[PDB]
RNA sequence: AAAAAA
């Protein structure tokens, strides 16, 4: 009967985690609990909730429903220390740690908590080691924060179905592995030999690299 | 083939 506001930090086939307002831990919820059609639900999404300790009673906000600290002028680079919560259950902490280092890059300057709602691309796969641009917050947290990597360029290799490869090797000579969802813009189609731009991204916990923001780039 | 996580 506990009410508590929060935002939506992962989305499951049936289920999903809110994120709590202080941006420190996560509450499970059941989509039968959720006071709507869940397809609607995006990460980042304002919410109120109620503790049954799993989430019930789950209830779309109005957009900027919840306050939220000021955010500092100016940008700044930084490094991912440490993944949020959502790509690594089992870690301690809930929230990933963003560095800004010396010149050396040997000394942290300061250090900067994030959560789901730090993030311009909620979906992006932000791992330890990861370049970052972002801004501070009032309270010394991240926000608007970007990943930096960097463009490559290959041809379209094969299409299968929802994900297909690039002419872009990794390890063992393998072909890199793209899925559709991150094809950009309104292409409708690919083909073999279109060629792409594109980042990689190496998944830390099972060593699977994929091809992301995935752009057409020949006419 | 389920409600705690490709």
């Amino acid at each position: 009967g506990q009410v508590y506001r929060g935002f939506i930090a992962v989305m499951k086939e049936n289920f999903g985690f809110i994120e709590t307002l202080s941006h420190d831990e996560e509450v499970f919820f059941h989509f039968s609990n959720y006071m709507g059609n869940p397809n609607w639900l995006e990460l980042g999404q304002e919410v109120e909730y109620t503790l049954a300790l799993p989430a019930e009673n789950v209830r779309m906000l109005p957009k900027n429903s919840i306050p939220q600290p000021a955010v500092l002028e100016t940008t700044h680079n930084g490094v991912v220390a440490r993944p949020l919560r959502c790509i690594n259950p089992d870690q301690q902490e809930y929230a990933g740690l963003i560095e800004i280092l010396d010149e050396l890059r040997t000394t942290v300057i300061s250090q900067h908590e994030f959560g789901i709602t730090s993030l311009v691309n909620k979906r992006d796969l932000l791992q330890k080691g990861d370049l970052v641009s972002f801004r501070i917050d009032e309270s010394g947290r991240a926000a608007c924060v970007n990943a930096v990597r960097q463009k490559k360029r290959a041809t379209v290799d094969s299409i299968k179905g929802q994900f297909g490869f690039l002419n872009f090797e990794v390890e063992d000579g393998k072909k890199l592995f793209f899925h559709m969802s991150e094809v950009q813009g309104n292409t409708v189609a690919l083909h073999p030999g279109d060629t792409v731009e594109f980042s990689v991204v190496t998944n830390q916990r099972n060593g699977k690299s994929s091809a992301c923001n995935v752009l057409k780039i020949n006419d």
